[PDB]
C-alpha cells in the first residue's frame, strides 16, 4: 500500500489521474517524481518549468551545476537529482522532442529509465510541448515500464481521451 489516491488502474503496474503533477507531488512527497527534461536540463516550460518554479528555481540551480560537471544528457537518457520540496528524488528523463525532429523510437529508451525505480509519479514522456501523441506515449509506457508508475495528466480533456481510447 502507498499514498497515491484517486488513480484509475490501467494495468497491473500503471495508474492514471487527472492531476497537476506539482500539486500531486506537493501532497504525496513521492520517493521519485519524473521531470520531462531536455538534454541541457533547461527547465523553461511545460512540466519542467512548472516543477522548477515550484522549487523556487532550486531545481535549475542544481541542474546547472550538474551540466557544468557532466555535460548534457542523451535523448532517451536520465539522471537522478534532488526532489527538493516536491519528492525525495527527481528523475530527469529526456524524451524525444518532436518539435526538434528527434526520433520517436527513443521514447521506449526514455521510459526504460523508469524501471530503475520501484515507484514513480510521472508525466507522459514526450507529451505536451515535446510534440508527441500522448496516446502513443501511454502505449509505450504500458509496454515498457514494469515498475509501479502513477501518471499525472494535467489536461482533463486529454485524460478522458486517454482513458476512453485505452486498449
Ligand atoms: O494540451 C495540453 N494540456 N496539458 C498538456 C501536457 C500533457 C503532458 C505533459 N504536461 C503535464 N502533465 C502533467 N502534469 C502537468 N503539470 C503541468 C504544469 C504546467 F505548467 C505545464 C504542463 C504540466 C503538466 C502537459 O497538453
Amino acid at each position: 500500500v502507498n499514498s497515491f489516491s484517486g488513480y484509475l488502474k490501467l494495468t497491473d503496474n500503471v495508474y492514471i489521474k487527472n492531476a497537476d503533477i506539482v500539486e500531486e507531488a506537493k501532497k504525496v512527497k513521492p520517493t521519485v517524481v519524473v521531470n520531462a527534461a531536455n538534454v541541457y536540463l533547461k527547465h523553461g516550460g511545460g512540466v519542467a518549468g512548472a516543477l522548477n518554479k515550484a522549487t523556487n528555481n532550486a531545481m535549475q540551480v542544481e541542474s546547472d551545476d550538474y551540466i557544468a560537471t557532466n555535460g548534457p544528457l542523451k535523448v532517451g537518457g536520465s539522471c537522478v537529482l534532488s526532489g527538493h520540496n516536491l519528492a525525495k528524488h527527481c528523475l530527469h528523463v529526456v524524451g524525444p522532442n518532436v518539435n526538434k525532429g528527434e526520433d520517436i523510437q527513443l521514447l521506449k529508451s526514455a521510459y526504460e529509465n523508469f524501471n530503475q525505480h520501484e515507484v514513480l509519479l510521472a508525466p507522459l514522456l514526450s507529451a505536451g510541448i515535446f510534440g508527441a501523441d500522448p496516446i502513443h506515449s501511454l502505449r509505450v509506457c504500458v509496454d515498457t515500464v514494469r515498475t509501479n508508475v502513477y501518471l499525472a495528466v494535467f489536461d482533463k480533456n486529454l485524460y478522458d481521451k486517454l482513458v476512453s481510447s485505452f486498449l
